[PDB]
């Protein structure tokens, strides 16, 4: 069911977050020392979220707030959360956008973000990371475009901050419609891209800005000869796609390992059901775990839908409760 879906959703994100960051501060990034540390995932509520579940608890409480996007609710929701838990792990230069945003003399909650970064914007995946209940407050790809780069803005207002969130908001979207080949999961996902990247007033800024053309289309180009490959390595996935903090070396690998894990995978035992190995998977990457988990995780859960959450793993997260009501609330509202 879309009830379903949506709780799944928002509880695959909080696992990725919870999980991936419990392997990412043990220093247990290898899939063999993963699997030999599932226990200490619990198969109380003792994996903490970060800051990846504190912005996107904030932003789907400002959408069922005002029941709409409203750009002045959503940013003051981020800077209050920050403002009341800056020790969640949040991107270092972000903090800057926050404490603008705090400052009674702020007038516009768009131009913190677009002063970052000697005015270029960030590009990192904090954008991305928090968008996932965009796409379920919106069941239309158009609006689904228009708030994921809506709310990435408020926070990081470069094309590749921004058209990262968009990607993976895409993706949630997608992953809402149910049964799927991965070819055409993907080429429905670069054909939004091409068109996005493909803008005249893009290409434009990507020559004038030193950038390469069409990044999110070249890289999902990248995933789909990767999903044709032979032996694909850790190594090969990391080079090519990346496990970094920019939205650019992140969202792809995120869709990659949701996509790639829709069939079994020999190095992960078959008891794990196919969210679970998405979010293992990922986590075996290393660099940015708990980001590119959360937006995977995000992904496959809500393709799986709540059946493949498994209520040890979510039991052991803190604010799961909290994180279903919102999501049950998001349906409710929304759908
Ligand atoms: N293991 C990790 O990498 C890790 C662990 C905890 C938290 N984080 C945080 O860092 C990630 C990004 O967060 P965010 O995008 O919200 O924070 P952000 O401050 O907007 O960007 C994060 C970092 O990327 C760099 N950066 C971004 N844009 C530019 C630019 N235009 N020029 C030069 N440098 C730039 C810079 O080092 C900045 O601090 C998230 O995963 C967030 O959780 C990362
Ligand atoms: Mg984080
Ligand atoms: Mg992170």
């Amino acid at each position: 069911s879309s009830l379903s879906r949506f709780r799944g959703c928002l509880a695959g994100a909080l696992l990725g977050d919870c999980v991936g960051s419990f392997y990412a501060a043990h220093d247990t990034v290898d899939l063999t020392s993963v699997l030999r540390h599932v226990q200490s995932l619990e198969p109380t509520e003792a994996l903490y979220y970060t800051d990846d579940t504190a912005m996107a608890r904030a932003l789907v409480q400002s959408l069922l707030a005002k029941e709409a996007f409203d750009e002045v609710d959503m940013a003051h929701r981020f800077a209050q959360e920050y403002k009341k838990d800056p020790d969640r792990g949040y991107g270092a230069g972000v903090v800057t956008v926050f404490k603008k945003l705090l400052n009674p003399k702020c007038r516009d909650v768009f131009e913190p973000a677009r002063a970052q970064f000697n005015g270029k914007g960030s590009y990192g995946n904090g954008g991305a990371m928090r968008v996932a209940g965009i796409s379920l407050a919106y069941s239309s790809v158009q609006d689904v475009q228009k708030f994921a780069r809506l709310s990435a803005q408020l926070t990081h207002a470069s094309s590749l901050g921004y058209n990262g969130a968009i990607l993976q908001a895409l993706a949630v979207h997608l992953a809402l419609q149910g049964e799927s080949s991965s070819e055409h999961f993907l080429k429905q996902l670069l054909g939004h891209m091409e068109d996005l990247e493909g803008d005249a007033q893009s290409v434009l800024d990507a020559r004038e800005l030193g950038m390469e053309e069409r990044p999110y289309s070249s890289r999902l180009k990248k995933i789909g000869e990767l999903l044709d490959q032979a032996s694909v390595t850790r190594e090969e996935v990391v080079s090519e796609l990346g496990n970094g903090i920019a939205a650019f070396e992140s969202v792809p690998t995120a869709i990659y390992c949701f996509l790639r894990c829709m069939e079994p995978d020999p190095e992960i035992p078959s008891a794990f059901n196919s969210l679970q190995r998405t979010l293992i998977y990922s986590i075996s990457l290393g660099g940015d775990t708990d980001t590119i988990a959360t937006m995977a995780g995000a992904i496959a859960g809500a393709y799986y839908g709540m059946d493949q959450v498994p209520e040890s793993w979510q039991q052991s997260c803190e604010g799961y409760e909290e994180t279903d009501i919102l999501a049950q609330s998001l349906h409710r509202v929304f759908q």
